[PDB]
């Protein structure tokens, strides 16, 4: 069928994007491109395609859209919904070849025929793209690029506008539009593929699938959202139990609405040599991010630096904990710095001034460096009897309810920066989570606030429960 | 739904394999694994899965199955059809934990429920795997791992056994079974996903899709094989216009049936220093394979070596052109050598003794080195008026039929090895294809036969036709 389709996935943001093309003519497009557009351009070249447009399903709350980046670097047409109210219009696209899409509009790239379906719910302007193969079967639909409207096993959350943008009563209103939009979904043929914009682990929904795609037919049978017949009842279900809204989501709606800065305009973070001499002025010059494993970070790190270890969770916590309005100095191994930078850029932390291998902490000065203690539950249990410790549980509200350490204080890591003043600087603070990931990060925050004595409980609540130690 | 599914794809072989798992319990399996199982084990580890089984949809003709590899390296159960006749039985699996599957059998990996469907057509034993999610919807099917039974916009060819294995009359036989098996397929709900073992570009079908999956409902509507209501007409249609059967498919059907050798048993090819002195012993010690771009190869290469440039087509031509009964010396840049070896291993070129960077060609001795000329169409056209050249066209038959250069000789590269003797050693041989890829490979093959004066036409037939030069029908 000379039709090309490919799915690109960002494991960190849980974000799916697509490159769709006609192999006969080569015309192609990208649906919800990441900011870093290189994988698309590179794949298109190899596959003999040319990206002529970039389609956004919605104004994204969790990552910077690569629509403009494609507009610029491949000369493509910026194709975005014009179905939102005046306050959710993308007027910047007018400085480019562009399309302001309405319900029923069609986009043609060779034999690729795409039809626009206005599907409000996640957002007011949200649209999904229905795909047909014009060569073989022009009136038979093949796939729906469902955006954050319908997921595998879930539908998009309607409450982001109320939480980050401050729009009163919009969660209810959008929840209702989600219910109406779902009726348009079930009117599609069962065979149609469902290709969403996010997957397992995204904050844009409550229980997404670790299976990359589904079908209109399957979702009608199994998706919780599609079993509801009372709208009132559905609103109820939809608003309950959604994850916390990361604070940086407000920034993304703005950036993606107004037009992100072009990666060429920021330029390359330079690789600096950092001898012990230069360290303090580097520490004083901005926020120091150290992406080493916590184990190593805990023994020796630059005082006041922040540890978000390089792994699947990086971009989540970068998002929760790093500011956009401050220059970042990065400690990162040469092999991975470029990836880390990309990840920062993917969620709009643009101002990374320079970076260097974290071996620079080795020969650094005594008044430039710091440490925290990795401790075992056995140690924590001894300090328990005479109440030597001020215990901090940084797990989620729900994990805390099932049981915590005795006399433990609860601040989840997502909220720690706000309530950090509540932690006593002169006390012996001992911090834990389920297994040791979040705590490690929390520990770096605590030190940077000024809490001198900080311990991290290796193995966490599970290691403690595991040892038969008592819980309240 | 705490269910994990991931598609791995070999662009070279156009082969799709899948990792399926239960995220509650961790239990996972792999469907039609490649021989290099490292990507599956790596992904499983990152995702908190443990691979417990390896499923084969059929005895594969185009690559080496990694079932055994997975059996050895993860302690997995080898799970294979027992529905074939006595001569297509994988009796080696009995030495491992294993399941000899029949139609209607089920494999349970945590909440992952898979049901075996016998679906002969591509092969007699072929089975597809139907997947249900036992956490959410135990009686609602979700996906069909169709193997080489139903592709996106096509179905498997039924003629490999007749072509590669000498099984008279079996194409027609299996063609008919394909038609029967297709009625089971269309009995499935429209919503069920179709996830095949191959994609666009495979020799295992006529016209497979560049879209990586479909649905029972979409294929019933648009797939050509599912429009035929008459069995006789379907056999006809199915058998016509199927691509060439690469000769190495015979070897794969054997290897996968009797059980392939373990990558650990072969070991790792040594990286070797090749100073100019060691070049002659290395040339006489086996088949030298040089994977540089043709351009570079053409200026200086080790006499008698073969050029298969490293790109998407490598494995296709390796399979057509290289023997598995001779040791292979490889010239490959350090950055890519391991990938090239992996590629070779995927199609059963196992005896790769050692390798070195192709800079070893630079300071080589004159009696160890050769070249061929890259020539323009303008040059070829001047040598035409006096018939100085012996033109060789290496394109497929259908391209030839569209038009070729005047007085040209037709031997497709796939067949060039057999009919090489029909090419004259003292003639000025000038070789071409559509664009110049295939012709470059041919040129090295020619020089290795002993054709002294060999030229390659840069840009091929298209550049020639482009300049308005004369053609013949
Ligand atoms: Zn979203
Ligand atoms: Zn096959």
């Amino acid at each position: 069928n000379a039709m090309y389709l490919r799915r690109f996935y960002d494991e960190g943001l849980a974000h799916a994007s697509y490159l769709v093309g006609c192999q006969e003519t080569g015309e192609a497009c990208v649906i919800d491109p990441a900011r870093d557009v290189e994988p698309y351009l590179l794949t298109a070249k190899r596959e003999g395609l040319r990206i002529v447009a970039a389609l956004e399903t919605h104004i994204h709350a969790d990552f910077v859209s690569g629509a403009r980046e494609m507009a610029d670097r491949a000369g493509a047409a910026i194709c975005v919904s014009d179905e939102g109210p005046p306050e959710w219009k993308s007027e910047y696209v007018k400085a480019y070849p562009h399309r302001l899409l309405k319900d029923g509009d069609e986009l043609h790239f060779g034999n690729v025929r795409i039809v626009v379906m206005h599907t409000p719910g996640h957002t007011p302007e949200h649209v999904s793209y229905l795909l047909y193969d014009g060569k073989t079967s022009p009136d038979v639909p093949m796939a729906l690029f469902s955006g954050d409207f319908v997921f595998v096993g879930d539908v998009g959350r309607p409450d982001l506008l109320e939480r980050v943008a401050g729009e009163s009563g919009s969660s209810e209103a959008l929840a209702r539009q989600m219910f109406r939009s779902l009726r348009k979904f079930e009117a599609l043929p069962d065979h149609v593929q469902v290709l969403p914009a996010h997957g397992a682990g995204s904050a844009c929904g409550k229980a997404l699938g670790a299976v990359p795609s589904s079908t209109v037919g399957y979702e009608k049978l199994v998706n919780w959202a599609l079993q509801h017949k009372d709208e009132d009842a559905f609103v109820q279900a939809l608003l309950a139990g959604q994850p916390e809204a990361p604070i940086y989501f407000a920034r993304m709606k703005l950036v993606n609405k107004v037009g992100p800065r072009l990666l060429a305009e920021l330029g390359a973070p330079e690789r600096v040599d950092l001898p012990p001499e230069r360290v303090r002025a580097w520490r004083e010059g901005g926020v120091v991010l150290d992406v080493r494993p916590a184990d190593a970070f805990a023994k020796r790190h630059l005082a006041g630096s922040l540890n978000i270890p390089w792994n699947k969770s990086f971009v989540t916590w970068a998002g929760w904990l790093l500011p956009a309005d401050r220059p970042i100095h990065l400690l990162a191994a040469d092999a991975i710095a470029p990836d880390v930078i990309r990840a920062l850029r993917s969620i709009g932390i643009d101002d990374v001034v320079d970076w260097t291998d974290p071996a620079a902490v080795d020969r650094a000065a005594p008044d430039d460096v710091a440490s925290y203690a990795n401790v075992s539950p056995d140690e924590v249990r001894g300090a328990l009897a005479q109440q030597g410790l001020w215990l901090l549980d940084v797990r989620n509200v729900d994990e805390w309810a099932g049981g915590h350490l005795p006399q433990a204080h609860h601040i989840p890591l997502s909220k720690l920066a706000a309530h950090i003043h509540d932690v006593p600087r002169d006390g012996s603070v001992c911090v834990y989570c389920r297994t040791g990931g979040r705590s490690a990060i929390a520990a770096s925050l605590l030190r940077a606030h000024g809490v001198g004595d900080v311990r991290n409980m290796v193995g966490g609540y599970e290691a403690w429960r595991g040892k038969g130690f008592p819980v309240e």
